[PDB]
């Protein structure tokens, strides 16, 4: 029984579904197909009804797509909260930059110490995106790829005195053993609030919302949840 | 450093808070005062600059909090939903009941055999929440206080073809090796999305918005989740 979902680029290749589909599929028997595209075309694949269910991350595009009706039972998944942090003393003058991609290109140009975990996280793959979007390859002397969780990424860039991206939960949990500071939080791509959104069956009796639903309702009860926050640790 | 949080009796009494503020206290410092009352109460307590956040389940009225001002960032925290299931013969004659409190005196009066998680779980507690609203303590011979996990509770029910609550999740995963049915869903008590909402600076300028986003940050990045989801395992 087949499910149809929408969602980003970013999504696809972030290799969150890798993480939750294999159970989905294991507890239920429904296969979804992943098609994934930029928001708005995502968006109107759901409208368009192509499409059993959309996953995105964009409040104000997900706003309308519900307000218009086509979509229903919007539902968060989570919301991925991200912060630069460094040494207090922040040697690369990154504190009062613009925009996170400015702090990356200021981070790499004065070849500051960056710690990346370099381990294919989540955490790992948004690190990659942003120096993708500078269209710098983290090269640069000071750039150093640990292999290692979010904790120990953190006690790397203390010890070194280094800069990192974090999600802030491991950040709030470290920070009484840290020698770093948040120093960059300001940009709406370090804060990302995701939704999984049905398509209206109401306006595509075709579609199939029972799998939908069931997607949806196992992805915000405990047990997708404990595979979602295992992909975000 | 204190931060004053609004909330229901039920999620006061489900002991969710103990499980969290503990942990968050410990990462950030902030000391969270807690206090409980209905959902229209504890809405009022923030709209009048009472306490410095709320948190609540009741997506009409936290939709009009936020239309108006009262709170600013709302975050759905975590998604109940819960249905009763028994055997297809109903023998209890719950399935056409109106209202979950119903439902469980109509059991407790006929001595069904009903499997309850007895492991202090969030399930659970909610369970024992109900029982409380209908003013009986289950002591009833039909009533098992076993001490599982919702797989192994789901599991007993259908090997001794009686009624029992599970998560709409845990049910999806489990449905096809189970003979029993959904026979009660649709009271709003059984499916609560939770939101927590930071009472608006904008109206009270020196509310604690400093530590009541903290919490909030913190309640929504992985940490906290898993946190929270231990709990409703």
């Amino acid at each position: 029984e087949h499910v149809r979902l929408a969602t980003t680029t970013s999504t696809y290749h972030s290799g969150l579904l890798d993480y939750l589909l294999p159970q989905f599929e294991k507890d239920t028997g429904y296969k979804v197909d992943v098609i994934a595209a930029g928001t708005g075309k995502a968006l109107k694949m759901g409208e368009n009804g192509d499409v059993d269910l959309v996953m995105t991350h964009a409040p104000k595009a997900e706003g309308t797509f519900v307000e218009k009706g086509y979509g229903v039972l919007p539902r968060k998944l989570m919301y991925n909260d991200f912060v630069i942090v460094g040494p207090k003393a922040d040697p690369a003058k990154i504190k009062d930059d613009e925009s996170v991609l400015d702090v990356f290109k200021e981070i790499a140009n004065k070849n500051a110490t960056f710690i990346s975990r370099g381990d294919d996280s989540g955490t790992h793959k948004k690190e990659m995106g942003f120096w993708a979007q500078t269209k710098i390859e983290p090269n640069f002397g000071g750039y150093r790829s640990v292999g290692q969780g979010m904790g120990p990424t953190l006690n790397m860039a203390s010890e070194m005195q280094g800069y990192t991206m974090s999600d802030r939960g491991t950040w709030l949990a470290y920070q009484n053993k840290l020698d770093l500071e948040i120093l960059f939080q300001g940009d709406e791509k370090l804060f990302n609030p995701y939704q999984v959104i049905l398509v209206n069956p109401e306006r595509y009796p075709t579609i199939n919302y029972q799998g939908a639903k069931a997607f949806s309702d196992w992805l915000v009860n405990p047990r997708g949840q404990e595979l979602i926050n295992g992909f975000r640790l």
